C-alpha cells in the first residue's frame, strides 16, 4: 500500500520563492516568459498510482503535467519550452530530478521539510529555493 513518497502526495500552493528570477536566467529563458512565469504561482498536484508518480504544475501561465517511475529516463517539455531528457529519482527521501538538455544540466531537489515542500533548483551554481505549502 503506502510508500515513502507519499508525503509528497497532495496539492500544494507556492508560497515564497528566492532568486527564481536568476535561475531562470540561467536556464536560459528569455525576458517575456522569465516576468511572466515569475509572476505565476503554481499549484502543484502530485499523486501516485502504483509506481508512477505525477506531478502536475496549475497556473495562469503554463499548467504542465509529468508523469514518470522513479530511475526511469523520460524526454520532458518544460514550462519555458525547453526539451529536456529527465531522470527523477528519490534519494534519502528526497526526489531528485534532473534535466538534461544541449549539453547542460539543472538540478531541481524536492523535500518535506516541517509542514513545506521544499523546491531548491541549481544550474551553473545559480540557485532558487520555492516553498509549496498544503492547499
Ligand atoms: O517548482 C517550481 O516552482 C517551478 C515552476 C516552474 C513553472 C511552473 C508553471 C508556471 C511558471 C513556472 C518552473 O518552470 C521551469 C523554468 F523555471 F525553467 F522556467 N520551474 C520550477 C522549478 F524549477 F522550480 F522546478
Amino acid at each position: 500500500g503506502s510508500h515513502m513518497c507519499d508525503a509528497f502526495v497532495g496539492t500544494w500552493k507556492l508560497v515564497s520563492s528566492e532568486n527564481f528570477d536568476d535561475y531562470m536566467k540561467e536556464v536560459g529563458v528569455g525576458f517575456a516568459t522569465r516576468k511572466v512565469a515569475g509572476m505565476a504561482k503554481p499549484n502543484m498536484i502530485i499523486s501516485v498510482n502504483g509506481d508512477v508518480i505525477t506531478i502536475k504544475s496549475e497556473s495562469t501561465f503554463k499548467n504542465t503535467e509529468i508523469s514518470f517511475i522513479l530511475g526511469q529516463e523520460f524526454d520532458e517539455v518544460t514550462a519555458d519550452d525547453r526539451k529536456v531528457k529527465s531522470t527523477i529519482t528519490l534519494d534519502g527521501g528526497v526526489l531528485v530530478h534532473v534535466q538534461k538538455w544541449d549539453g547542460k544540466s539543472t538540478t531541481i531537489k524536492r523535500k518535506r521539510e516541517d509542514d513545506k515542500l521544499v523546491v531548491e533548483c541549481v544550474m551553473k551554481g545559480v540557485t532558487s529555493t520555492r516553498v509549496y505549502e498544503r492547499a
